[PDB]
């Protein structure tokens, strides 16, 4: 009946033509291979995410608990979700943020110093993948001894969450990584207990819910939740930001002339090349969009990239333009919206600005070497490589 499918080979290569087709001709599009409906329009994605009662987060456990061990923040609700989300935010705000940012500057400059004499650096593989995990470990309070293994294990677990129809051999690997990371972090939670340091794991340890703490297995799951979430989108967004700016030399010069424009450049990057592309929800009762009927138990999948390029929300939506301002403009859905909006949104914007400013400061006369990127992933999406040269 329908011949355009999310799982066509062409979609992962370039999904933009699919975004346009779906929004125009099938805004709630069924994919029988995973028995879910893909939602492409800004208005319907926002509606879904803003109504936690009709579209709930119970679709996560199946795609999480296997590798997470215990409950994840997204599966919580009520006063529990609010208070535990507030606890996590504490680890990237206030005094914790004042202490962390100088350390993230050290991580950034240490990486830069490793590549400066080669006169070129891969924003994805040389900087992004390394900085992202190290920053997430500093946020949690994990010493950087084993950042290599932590990277490997993180990849294996993320693969289980960001993939559809994994084969049995790929599943057992993701779990092995899940077991290894647990074996590593569990004794570290016990020590952070003996002598509490000023990090996120210590926050989770001292958290009181009616004078009742959370079991160490819940701390492990929440710590893993932060580790996976905070790492994945960093290398992607940094690569997209410098690539889009260098593909628009005039806007690159505007950022160099007004450093304050970098925040807007990051926001436009997140809209244009959304690193988190899909958000699933479970339908809790009969419902209808346009004339597509959904039943209790069905699965909807919000297409963040498509929504952020909806011409009903943005004028010239498929063009990168850091000068957007205010329907010709709307709030993008890169961090989601509603109850489960990204707890790390403010930190991410601050973290990403600090990194971009330092790269612009220390790498002079930046030139693009990767003239054409190849992007991979449909759940989380980024460039394979993004190499720049400098003096
Ligand atoms: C560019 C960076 C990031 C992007 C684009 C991003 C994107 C998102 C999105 C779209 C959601 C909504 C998920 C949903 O509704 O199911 C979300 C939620 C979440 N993100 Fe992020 N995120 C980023 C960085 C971070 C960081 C740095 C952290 C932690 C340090 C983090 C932790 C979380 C958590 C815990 C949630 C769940 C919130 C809840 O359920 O209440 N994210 N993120
Ligand atoms: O819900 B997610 O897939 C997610 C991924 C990366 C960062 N934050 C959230």
């Amino acid at each position: 009946k329908v011949y355009n499918s999310i799982f066509d080979q062409a979609y992962e290569i370039d999904p933009i033509p699919y975004f346009n087709f779906l929004r125009k001709h099938d805004p709630v599009h069924y994919e029988e291979s995973i028995d879910a409906y893909f939602v492409s329009k800004y208005k319907d994605v926002k509606y879904i995410l803003k109504n936690n009662d009709i579209f709930n987060t119970k679709t996560l456990a199946k795609r999480a608990e296997p590798v997470m061990k215990d409950r994840v923040l997204a599966q919580m609700s009520g006063q529990e979700h609010k208070s535990k989300k507030k606890a996590i935010l504490k680890g990237m705000t206030g005094k914790y943020l004042e202490n962390l940012m100088p350390i993230l500057e050290k991580r950034t400059n240490d990486i830069i110093n490793k590549h400066i004499e080669k006169k070129e650096i891969d924003i994805v593989n040389d900087f992004g993948k390394v900085f992202a995990v190290q920053s997430s470990m500093d946020l949690l309070g994990i010493n950087l001894e084993n950042y290599e293994k932590i990277r490997e294990w993180h990849n294996g677990i993320a693969k289980f969450i960001t993939s559809f129809n994994l084969n049995d051999e790929e599943i057992k690997y993701s779990l092995e990584c899940s077991d290894k990371l647990e074996n590593y972090l569990m004794p570290l939670i016990k020590d952070r207990k003996k002598s509490t340091k000023d990090d996120l794991i210590s926050i989770l340890l001292e958290y009181k819910n009616d004078e009742n703490s959370i079991s160490d297995t819940e701390i492990l799951a929440l710590s893993l939740n932060v580790l996976l979430a905070a790492t994945e989108p960093v290398d992607k967004t940094l690569a997209y930001l410098f690539y889009n700016l260098l593909k628009n030399p005039e806007q690159f010069e505007s950022v160099k002339n007004n450093p304050k424009l970098i925040k807007n450049a990051i926001i436009e990057t997140l809209r244009y090349n959304s690193p988190v592309q899909l958000i699933p929800r479970q339908v809790s009762k009969p419902f209808i969009f346009n004339n597509t009927e959904l039943q209790a138990g069905d699965t909807v999948i919000c297409m963040i990239g498509s929504a952020n390029r909806d011409p009903e929300a943005y004028s010239n939506p498929d063009e990168f333009n850091i000068h957007r301002s205010s329907t010709s403009h709307s709030q993008n859905l890169s961090f989601g919206t509603g109850v489960h909006t990204c707890v790390g949104a403010s930190f991410s914007l601050i973290q990403l600005e600090m990194v971009a400013i330092l790269l612009l400061k220390r790498l002079k006369n930046i030139k693009l070497k990767t003239m054409e990127i190849t992007e991979h992933g449909i759940y989380t999406r980024g460039p394979k490589s993004m190499v720049i040269s400098f003096d």
